[PDB]
């Protein structure tokens, strides 16, 4: 009799139906006789009879729906069980604290070779299943870790990598994380350790399914962050790790000081992540006035001083010499001093500019650290060469300085990524297991080119998810005559074409703008609207529900898979160009420093189209491998433990598409094998009476002899299909070792008598 009915903050609440009206149900909340509220008939769901129980796989629920799913993960979360299955898909709720021993070496060992369901749900079981599928099917595998910023994608990606390398190695793949995170992660409002780049990390295996090396693909490092941040945000961790942790010798050589002294850090938060202990390890001369007044930033994982130590240890472990370490730090410090170069108006009509006299020291330090001549640097930042050397206005000089800073830092990041790939190389491999960790769909009050690229990425991945989970899965069920109720989806090719089609897509129109004599963000935006007047996915910013005052040539709205996003198109042309102007390129290419020249070993390189090419290569890998999915869930917006915000979690469950596939998964068949392959594996061990049976009939005798329930599996036209929660039963049927095969044949022989 009790049901789940809507609740504004908990998502659902328990109640009893006490009346029915047109389109409504009257609900009495539990243990509150007399009190009532109305709910739409389709927003009321059956509840599990036992409200205290929890199940490891949501498919085991008597009534699987969005409400019972929410309650089951809630009960598990109150007991620190953050991992729950939906058949072979994993739900991971961020605990926001370290749960003791769940990632231990002992826990890792306990998951090795274990079937899904034989051990409690865990990221390790997903990793082991990808490994087992890889080895048995001789097919490379992808593990996709999805969810909102702060949901736990990066942490779960590292758990998979640690599990695989520790279990199936003979390490560097794991130790390369502090390095990438130092240069590509930053404090944002939603995540103190936010990934500002996307990654696909492959672990390569030889014929014996032993680790031989790895390969990291990196995407869309956020360049805007390099120069300015909001007051609650920080630049890349490296800057603060270096300021907090560098020895006095390095501090002096790099002319470092407290973060408030650098324009590239001082618009953001200048406080370090530290605790009572690590704060005493940070020297007084590193601490900003705001750090001395407000104290440290708190986090259970991040510690700028401790992380600096751990990163240097990781650099040593991966094979980076102290010379390369110092070369990386010199570039980082050079970028900081570059940001301190200021300009003032010059010329009777303020048509030009000069370096401010107070910027003298910053110019000297920058040029020394980057191996540049101070005059060439001064000239390149304050004039532009034309087909004549003409003065730059203050705003243009600020742009030239920032363009150089962003390019040098992005090239430094590309070098670090390439350097980690060079630390675990392999000549050949038989298969890989790849883990995808890329930011999901997002929107803010102001949406720029970075959001456009990430949301574009998510449209393409959402299509891959629909194709793998819905299209291909159901086509197999249908081809096999399984009679599974069809779950449909509306394809998003029109939204993808709008962004990426040759010539007419937004990316090609943007590149067209970058190649024009006088590039303009308004001319680009007008050309988008002028080319896609009929397109339902596109509209002017005046049609939004702040966007009322945005002009038609000042933005566009894209109706995405997860909602309409209004993009402000200012800086779109600038952000789309990955190349430095020739004057700045020449300057850095001609550095006296070999390391600097090696970073750089009409000037226009399309960011949009470079990303489209990278994403297509990633999609080629995903489409050619088996796929496993981890859905990370952020429990609240406060980074706090034991605070399950029901309505916020329900919203993620709905927006992720999880709720839409519940019936398909529960009524699905994730495990399958042909009657022919099963028959052929057992054949040599069969007596005449068994071999004479047609493959399908031997399979029936095998399953009946083992006591397999007619409910547990279903026979297709050519394959046997096993249901969720039957992974252990299917793996025992599939196990190929001679002793196991001979034993099951003896069981069938005995059963037949
Ligand atoms: N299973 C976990 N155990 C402990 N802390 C976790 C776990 N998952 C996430 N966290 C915490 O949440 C923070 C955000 O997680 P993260 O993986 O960086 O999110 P995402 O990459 O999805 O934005 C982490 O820095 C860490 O403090
Ligand atoms: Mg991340």
């Amino acid at each position: 009799k009790p049901v789940w009915a809507p609740h504004p903050t908990d998502g659902f609440q328990v109640g009893n139906i006490v009346d029915i009206g047109p389109d409504s149900l009257t609900i009495e909340p539990l243990n509150q006789k007399g009190k009532t509220f109305l709910a739409l008939i389709n927003q009321v769901f059956p509840a599990e009879e036992d409200s205290k129980k929890d199940v490891e796989d949501n498919c085991s629920l008597m009534y699987l729906n969005e409400a019972t799913l929410l309650h089951n993960i809630k009960v598990r979360y109150s007991k620190d069980r953050i991992y729950t299955y939906v058949a072979n898909i994993l739900i991971a709720v961020n605990p926001y604290f370290d749960i003791p021993k769940i990632y231990s070496s002992e826990t890792i060992k306990s998951y090795q070779g274990k079937s899904l369901g034989t051990m409690p749900p865990h990221v390790f079981a997903i990793a082991d299943k990808a490994f087992r599928d890889m080895k048995v099917l001789k097919l490379s595998q992808s593990i996709i870790v999805s969810g909102e910023s702060g949901a736990g994608k990066t942490e779960n990606t590292k758990f998979v990598l640690r599990y695989l390398t520790e279990s199936y190695g003979t390490d560097r793949i794991v130790e390369a994380n502090p390095l990438l995170e130092a240069f590509g992660n930053a404090k944002t409002v939603r995540n103190n350790n936010s990934s500002r780049f996307g990654k696909f990390v492959e672990i390569h295996f030889n014929e014996k399914s032993s680790v031989v090396g790895g390969f990291v693909s990196h995407y869309l490092l956020e360049k805007s962050r390099i120069c300015v941040q909001g007051k609650e945000e920080r630049n890349y961790h490296i800057f603060y790790r270096l300021c907090a942790g560098a020895s006095e010798d390095i501090r002096e050589r790099l002319h470092l000081s407290s973060p408030d002294n650098f324009r590239y850090l001082n618009r953001g938060c200048t406080r370090y992540f530290a605790n009572k202990e690590t704060d005493k390890q940070i020297l007084q001369n590193r601490k900003s006035p705001e750090y001395l007044k407000a104290g440290s930033l708190k986090d259970p994982l991040l510690d700028d001083h401790g992380d600096f130590i751990r990163m240097c240890t990781a650099m040593k472990k991966i094979g980076l010499d102290d010379e390369e370490k110092l070369d990386l730090f010199r570039v980082v410090a050079g970028v900081l001093h570059l940001g301190n170069i200021d300009f003032e108006e010059a010329g009777s009509t303020s048509g030009g500019c000069n370096l401010k006299n107070k910027s003298t020291q910053a110019l000297e330090y920058c040029a020394e650290l980057l191996g540049l001549d101070q005059d060439d640097l001064r000239v390149s930042l304050t004039t532009r060469v034309m087909l004549i050397k003409v003065p730059l206005k203050v705003e243009q000089a600020n742009n030239a300085r920032d363009a150089l800073a962003k390019t040098v830092y992005s090239h430094l990041f590309d070098h670090v990524v390439n350097r980690v790939n060079q630390c675990f190389p392999f000549e050949t491999s038989s298969y890989f297991i790849g883990v995808l960790d890329i930011a999901g769909f997002e929107y803010f009050e102001h949406n720029s080119f970075e959001q456009f690229c990430i949301n574009y990425c998510n449209e393409k991945l959402q299509q891959f998810f629909n194709e793998r989970i819905l299209k291909e899965e159901q086509e197999l069920y249908q081809k096999e005559g399984l009679g599974v109720n069809e779950v449909h989806y509306v394809d998003n090719q029109d939204c993808i074409d709008l962004i990426e089609a040759r010539l007419v897509g937004i990316l090609d129109i943007l590149d067209e703008e970058n190649r024009l004599p006088q590039p303009s963000d308004q001319h680009f935006t007008s050309a988008v609207h002028q080319k896609h007047k009929d397109h339902f996915r596109l509209s002017i910013p005046r049609k939004s529900k702040i966007h009322r005052n945005i002009r038609d040539d000042e933005g566009f709205i894209i109706r995405h898979f997860a909602g309409a996003v209004c993009y402000e198109t200012t800086q779109f042309v600038e952000k789309n160009n990955d190349a430095l102007h020739m004057s700045l390129e020449s300057l850095i290419c001609e550095s006296r420093d070999k390391f600097i020249r090696e970073l750089f070993e009409l000037s226009f390189i399309s960011v949009g189209n470079k990303f489209k090419t990278q994403l297509n290569l990633l999609l080629d890998k995903l489409r050619s491998t088996g796929a496993s999915f981890i859905r990370c869930i952020k429990p609240n917006l406060k980074m706090t433990s034991h605070h399950f915000e029901g309505a916020q979690i329900l919203s993620q469950l709905q927006c992720s598409g999880m709720v839409s596939v519940l019936d398909l998964m529960q009524g699905g068949f994730p495990s399958r094998a042909s009657f022919h392959e099963l028959y052929n594996m057992y054949k040599k061990y069969m007596p005449d009476k068994l071999a004479r049976l047609d493959p399908r009939l031997f399979c029936k005798a095998l399953f009946k002899a083992l006591g397999l329930n007619e409910i547990d599996y279903k026979f297709g036209l050519t394959k046997v299909f096993f249901r969720p929660g039957k992974f252990a039963e299917f793996d025992q049927i599939m196990k190929s070792d001679p002793d196991h095969l001979a034993e099951l044949v003896k069981r069938v022989n005995h059963w037949l008598i």
